[PDB]
């Protein structure tokens, strides 16, 4: 038996095991239901509603469909490597193989649904990122943050957009908050918050100076619609000001960016992707009510986990990787992985992290 055979088998367990745990019949029976609902034309009478079926098609589809491909991938794949071992053709071997890998990796990331027991793992999500403290170095880092986080998403399929970005004075930014939509975005990003450490030689500084820079990730989900429980105004400061556009600043000089802040916690959320000032609140008014919702999440989370009388309560503000690129090598901090290609992981790999942050169940 050709060790490749071994691994079809391999495989085909693998997601006989997955189409039990996550309830094939079941979502395929709510695949049929959803369609139904979102062919009507008056379905868009309520917004709100047809995009949370849209959502959700979304996310049965990543496993009905997803499945399906997989009964007929692997049986493609046997049948052409038979028919590559019997006619000694190299290439049709390594052409099924390569497939077989596409395939495996599609599995793979389908088992990960185990591990989103959150009650909004499959939520869309935001991300904020904040320069540190270290002038232009602290900058150019967040926005080397972005640029890996962005495409990291886009390499997951997620949607982004860029919410809110405000540039630093001379390079890089000093803050950015990113939507990034998707199946189960929020269980597949909310292990990168925290603080991101960078050392290297700064290409700012005239000499070649080692230079530690931080940079903060926070990642909260969207509830909108799924939590009604609305701010009240009075605990609301709502600034409308100027954002930063490609040279149009005609409308775009008084702007019409919407800035909120919740004077009982001092948290600010920010929109000014949309050219209407009244969509840029309505936005950013999304935001803070996840925000809110998440810091509540978290006071809720410490209850669970509350033993020792007097005890510090879990901030989401520790260092959680380190990216020494002198040395050419990141670390998380958390989980001990590592890895010596450090241009790959700016380039947006991270799943070897992510991966390894959900299975020590973080």
């Amino acid at each position: 038996i050709n060790p490749v055979n071994n691994r079809i088998q391999d495989l085909t367990e693998r997601s006989d095991v997955l189409r039990g745990y996550l309830d094939y019949d079941a979502k395929k029976e709510r695949l049929e239901e959803v369609n139904a609902e979102l062919e009507q034309p008056d379905v868009w009478n309520e917004p709100e509603r047809a995009q949370a079926l849209g959502k959700e098609r979304s996310s049965l589809e990543a496993v009905v469909d997803t499945l399906d491909q997989m009964k007929q991938g692997l049986e493609d794949v046997s049948g052409l490597l038979e028919l590559a071992v019997e006619a000694d053709d190299e290439e049709t071997f390594n052409e099924a193989v390569a497939e077989l890998d596409a395939l495996e990796e599609k599995l793979a990331q389908l088992e990960f649904r185990r591990m989103f027991s959150g009650e909004y793992d499959s939520a869309d999500c935001y991300l904020d990122i904040q320069a540190g403290s270290g002038g232009t170095e602290a900058q150019d880092w967040a926005s080397m943050l972005e640029r890996m986080y962005l495409r990291w998403a886009e390499s997951r399929g997620f949607k982004t957009e860029i919410i809110e970005e405000s540039e630093g004075e001379v390079a890089g930014i000093k803050s950015v908050t990113i939507k990034i939509s998707g199946d189960y975005a929020y269980g597949w990003l909310r292990t990168e918050t925290g603080v991101h450490r960078l050392v290297r030689k700064s290409p700012f500084d005239s000499g070649g100076r080692r230079h530690t820079s931080f940079s903060s990730a926070f990642v909260y989900p969207e509830v909108d619609d799924d939590i009604d429980i609305e701010i009240n105004p009075a605990d609301l400061r709502i600034d409308v000001y100027r954002a930063s556009g490609a040279g149009g600043q005609h409308v775009n000089r008084t702007e019409s960016a919407v800035r909120i802040t919740h004077i009982p916690t001092g948290i600010v959320t920010q929109c000014q992707n949309d050219r209407s000032q009244h969509k840029n609140k309505d936005q950013a008014m999304k935001q803070m009510k996840a925000k809110l919702y998440e810091v509540e999440m978290q006071k809720k989370n410490a209850e669970k986990q509350a033993m020792e009388d007097n005890k510090s309560d879990i901030g989401w503000g520790s260092q959680i990787r380190s990216y020494v690129l002198d040395d050419s090598r990141i670390k998380d901090l958390r989980t001990g992985v590592e890895t010596r290609n450090t241009q790959a992981v700016l380039d947006g790999s991270l799943d070897q992290f992510i991966e390894a942050s959900l299975k020590a169940g973080l």
